[PDB]
């Protein structure tokens, strides 16, 4: 049974607690209500029934609103109303500190109940449903500073905050027909965006007119800076790719040999003057022990070599151009965070836009004995002893807080080359 | 270059600031100033010029004395005295935060210094210095709830509190004439020690007359609880060893070699139970594809094999016997954790008290390295590769998160195991 319990018993219930997404920390408390997912975050208070104040998760906590008498304040005539009862919270999937699913809350007042849906997906949307026995007007937020970036579109509103970046956009109703507040009777629901204007994200939120309204938000200035043309060109290429390899390590994988792919002939050039070099090193050479040693005096070896037509400084170029490629992919790392998170999981690694030991330890092991056998090859003298730690044990090591999508990279562009280097001939 | 500044500059910094030792963080403030350790940890007052509250780092804060009108209150004639001006934060290795070799603290009243010297050092004892002009009184602390421990000794004073197991303990020069308060004329260091009673820190701390003194301090009820004699037995045995073998990490792995060779017979009875049925497995037997398959009715095979003298669950009973070296050599590792940190590091393992994936990332490949071929030549079967996994990659992977050094422990025994078992005949 010691088997039978290590396959089903110890093997069916490790990737449930392991891959546990995490839940919504609800904290109700005296005068406020809080709650908390991984990226976003939100104050409520119990009392008027209104949304307080709202942070931001991703790369550091960030207070992008404050309640400036905006945040749903149901107000009939000038004059907002407050409830008759507390405040209820209701979920899915009731887990000890917070629902994992799904939370809403319930205001009511006399006639009218206000419902904040949030659901535990990517995106920064949020519901407000709304029921009413006589009409009433509730308010709309607002981030932008001064009210030169608010859009009244169509159906849909925008408010974007070009200082933090901050997106607020709703969809109602009202065709063209607004005025302020939303003016409301029987029943709506309400589907807020309020975040940071991620393309993609705004894509899934309302991807039924994206294009109509993608073509007035670009127009808001400050909207686009100007690296965002190509930036989203690559965002929306490795939206295309994971939309075709299921996942991203793959996206990944084959843009590694996408990129290592569409500029080949370095390694060409890169082992033809190691070739030429590989073939004539100090042992063709043969001079180990010779005429001098250091007090520097080289005066022979740098100009007698400089003869064969050869690419000196090959393994140290290479960095100059991985550096771009490097800081790109990293950027689009850092972009796609939230799809990241819950976007499942590649094999072991959970979550591709973390770092530490505990994730790129496999990298780092495969890295070693990987290189191992590649740096086997090159520099047929004793180096390999010294070059196997140089790169493969120290710089990784030093590196090892990065991102694990960027050691995916680097281990898949590194098995490349070890397929690539065995040519045996 | 590039190899240059990997072998010397990147070389001979990556141990300073990987082996950078924890710093004494000085925590200057209004009516308060903190001395912080990696384990002690003080609160003192800038206006009367004593030790307010003291805590306990090690395995959680732990608020092990409060301020009873009796920590060090510099007093002429019952009434204490304040001082004149403001403290000076004296040091050694001023370093951000604050100093990393020792800290000393200046209260000056009028004609008497009262001087807090704390070392940066494994033991729980500081330092206080004092000069005055004429004589003056200062108080003792005390963490006795009631003043049946206190013990008035030759030279030193105990103040010993079973119910947090915390030691005070003071070495003063009035040999046996104590009368409360210390009185003073002149100048007098005074070494004092004030945390747990662990035997072995109090002998650094008074090895002059430990011996005397330990004699009287054993005779204070509640001090010695019944498991001490065999757990102290065991840690002045890991005294020595460390005593003999430079560091801990040798003292584990010969711990372990003694332990394997001092009960050795299992290996051949594990065997010889193995050796007849490693023999005689499936294969030898050569029922795989027979009578039957499960709705289980065996029936026949444990009854039919149950003739051969063998001892079956041999690989399932070494456990009842490892938890109680386990849980041994882990409490030994609770016990010397202020000795780990301390104590240097013994190869790439900074601290063998700690945890994580950080640490026991590379006794994890080890042990699957090792694990690997040690269950080749067991189980001819196709197991192996099913039963490579449950060892080596699930239970450690489960057990991470304990003391490096219960790693280093189960490390050395599977590479004695393999040794063990390697004598192919």
């Amino acid at each position: 049974m010691v088997l039978r319990k290590v396959v089903a018993i110890l093997l069916a219930i490790l990737p449930i607690f392991l891959f546990a997404v995490e839940p919504i920390k609800v904290v109700r408390s005296e005068k406020e209500i809080v709650v908390l997912t991984r990226f976003e975050e939100y104050h409520f208070d119990l009392e008027k029934g209104i949304l307080k104040d709202f942070y931001t998760l991703v790369d550091g906590r960030k207070h992008v609103f404050t309640y400036g008498n905006d945040g749903f304040d149901v107000l009939d005539e000038g004059t907002p109303l407050t409830v008759i009862e507390e405040p209820i919270v209701t979920g899915v999937g009731k887990v000890s500190e917070g629902f994992s699913d799904e939370v809403s809350i319930v205001y009511n007042y006399g006639y009218v109940k206000k419902i904040f849906t949030i659901k535990n997906n990517e995106n920064y949307t949020f519901f407000v449903d709304i029921e009413n026995s006589k009409p009433v007007d509730v308010t709309v937020p607002r981030v932008s500073v001064d009210t030169s970036t608010d859009r009244y579109l169509e159906n849909y509103f925008a408010s974007f905050n070009p200082k933090t970046r901050t997106l607020v956009l709703l969809k109602h109703d009202e065709g063209l027909l607004f005025e302020g507040t939303l003016k409301v009777n029987g029943q709506k629901r309400f589907i807020v965006f309020m975040g940071p204007n991620k393309r993609t994200l705004i894509k899934k939120a309302f991807p039924e007119d994206y294009d109509v309204l993608i073509k007035a938000l670009v127009n808001i200035p400050g909207f686009n800076k100007w690296y965002d043309s190509v930036f989203y060109g690559l965002v929306w290429f490795f939206w295309w790719l994971k939309d075709l390899t299921k996942n991203f390590g793959w996206a990944i994988m084959l843009f590694t040999l996408i990129v290592r792919l569409i500029l080949y002939p370095l390694y060409h050039a890169q082992t033809k003057s190691l070739i030429n070099m590989r073939k004539l090193q100090p042992q063709i050479e043969a001079i180990k022990k010779k005429y001098k040693d250091p007090t520097k005096q080289q005066e022979a070896l740098l100009k007698l070599y400089r003869e064969a037509g050869v690419n000196p400084a090959s393994g140290c170029l290479m960095l100059l151009i991985q550096l771009p490629i490097f800081m790109l992919l990293w950027s689009v790392i850092r972009y796609y965070v939230e799809e990241f998170a819950y976007s499942g999981s590649f094999l072991i690694w959970k979550d591709l836009s973390a770092g530490g030991f505990s994730n790129n330890w496999l990298f780092l092991v495969i890295t070693i004995v990987a290189s191992y056998y590649t740096t086997l090859l090159t520099s047929q003298d004793a180096r390999t002893a010294w070059q196997g730690i140089i790169m493969s044990v120290i710089f990784p090591f030093l590196f090892v807080g990065l991102p694990s999508g960027l050691f995916l990279y680097y281990a898949t562009n590194t098995l490349i080359q070890l397929a690539v280097t065995y040519y045996t001939y």
